[PDB]
DNA sequence: CAGGATGTATATATGTGACACGTGCCTGGAGACTAGGGAGTAATCCCCTTGGCGGTTAAAACGCGGGGGACAGCGCGTACGTGCGTTTAAGCGGTGCTAGAGCTGTCTACGACCAATTGAGCGGCCTCGGCACCGGG
């Protein structure tokens, strides 16, 4: 959990073309983020703890 | 703010229903006295199912606002109560009759009971698939 932001920033820095999805927050926020996440090309790289 | 006009008590009385009280019967009970059985109390002790630690989010809670529901006032209508008269079958108790609940006597098939044998059921274990969970329409 301490390096999720670090990984996200490194991805945004080096490879700007990846759709990054940081899976964090309360349950309700996690459900909101999961809503429609099964669709194709919704995100390219997911970062979780 | 009275008073006929009812209705509801209150008190007394008596004699016929019913508690109340002998008189003896006895047969079903109630207890005493030996002998035999037996299941649960008591002490350990192995083993699960409680009661006790720290987090996570989900539900309880607090507030707000207005909206629809409770409760009170009021009035219209009709039906439900009360009284009077007519009607009916309900209460009484008197007689007649027999049907079967009950007591009784005899004979008997069914079940408790006891011993040996057998497999139906149940704890246990594992593999698996019906539905819990979930995110898009």
């Amino acid at each position: 959990t301490s390096v999720m932001l670090n990984w996200e920033m490194e991805l945004k820095r080096w490879c700007p073309s990846f759709k990054i999805l940081t899976y964090y927050g309360a349950q309700k926020e996690r459900k909101l983020k999961r809503q429609g996440w099964t669709k194709p090309n919704a995100f390219h790289v997911c970062i979780t703890s």
